[PDB]
């Protein structure tokens, strides 16, 4: 009777619904999102690889939307680097320990709870290099955002209702420790008083700027866009402000 | 005159709106989404890379959630493998140009323009390796998308509205030729003639699955996991009936 097995199967999970303060309303989602190919106990649904491929598409969209509405308007290089370094297996896996999704993981392999135990172990003292990384962690912490997504009727709302909170944190230590990008930088510091001249083309092909910061002077920067050259005018303005004098 | 210099740097974009079936209510994002680093003209908006950025994301999604739900249910490899084929600069730029992209992209690069109107004339060609693709347009297909999303108030459905049309008919394509599902195929030819036994474990720690087909036979599969010994039985079951006798 497959009601029977799901019943037993979920057993436990009551605790991970309230950890994550999400009721799923087809239990069958949450057992195939924590189902690895190795658990032969579960007989009754997929294991969760395909919905690893939507979440991972999920989050993937929903960070790099964070990222790019983030006030301190990071650089195109800058937002790449952040989304290759968020959008990532090890910080899945990361979270997903961290929100105790160890506990709840369908499995058999002694071998792989043991990789498991020693990386929740290091994330807890890290958080208070030769610790393998459990890749099936961060894997179902993407088919856990795509078994949310399918029972709520494919609501990216409220998938980011859920996962904002586990991964806003983390998503907010990366992003204020890059580079700032100089132009926010310098406006933050001098926000009436750091004004761009109107770009000016060069001899060689290029733009020129000059910002100039009131009380400071003016600080010129050159680039291949003019984009790249107002970057530059304000880094030059603002080692002088760090400078002072 | 911000608005004046507006006016003239979108002149001609009349008929790309036509094209693609959308009128921008802002007509900057439009102008941003074709601006490359080099359109020195364009002192007004930002260049495309932070809009290609949000572009990617936008597009890497709306594709999964396509292939995920094709009724071919592929195989989460065959997924993963489709998702690395379609959501790819070189996709990207050929449709770019089917959609007469290049026709509006501002750049000012004498040697990019020539690589792309060799790349558009062999890909008409084709479409009645050793032509450089050129990357700008998978760039702009991307920034387009983000563009379209900004306008709109950020709306994927929007977004795909437009974006659909120009997709679907090469995502049809690669999803038909990519290797079938052996449950599926299976099921499409006998759909209340193929019957799967429930799973058995193997002495050696792997899940046996016999399909049982009227008229032909029993098949038996072996795997590492339930899905992959359905895929095993159903794959010589098909062999059999393809063989007819």
């Amino acid at each position: 009777d497959a009601e029977k097995t799901l019943n037993h199967l979920i057993s436990g999970f009551e605790t991970f619904e309230k950890k994550i303060n999400y009721r799923f309303k087809n239990k069958a989602y949450l057992l195939q999102a924590f189902t690895h190919a190795s658990y032969h106990y579960n007989t009754i649904t997929d294991c969760y690889q395909r919905l690893e491929f939507l979440g991972d598409a999920i989050l993937d969209y929903l960070i790099t939307k964070h990222l790019y509405e983030d006030p301190r308007q990071h650089s195109p290089g800058v937002l790449t680097d952040l989304r290759s370094a968020l959008v990532n297996n090890t910080i899945f896996a990361s979270l997903a320990v961290k929100y105790d999704y160890h506990k709840y993981f369908k499995a058999v392999s002694p071998e792989l709870f043991h990789v498991i135990d020693d990386f929740v172990k290091f994330q807890l003292e890290k958080n208070e290099e030769d610790i393998e990384v459990p890749k099936a962690m961060g894997d179902i912490f993407e088919s856990l955002a795509g078994a949310i997504y399918m029972d709520s009727g494919m609501s990216l709302e409220v998938v980011w209702q859920v996962y904002y909170p586990m991964m806003q944190p983390l998503i907010e230590k990366f992003s204020a420790n890059v580079p700032r990008s100089p132009v926010r930088e310098l406006l933050e510091m001098e926000p009436e008083t750091a004004k761009f001249s109107p770009a000016e083309r060069t001899y060689d092909g290029k733009v020129r700027v000059t910002v100039e910061v009131v009380g400071k002077g003016k600080f010129k920067g050159v680039g291949r866009s003019y984009r790249i050259a107002k970057s530059a005018a304000a880094r030059r303005a603002l080692r002088s402000l760090k400078a002072n004098q």
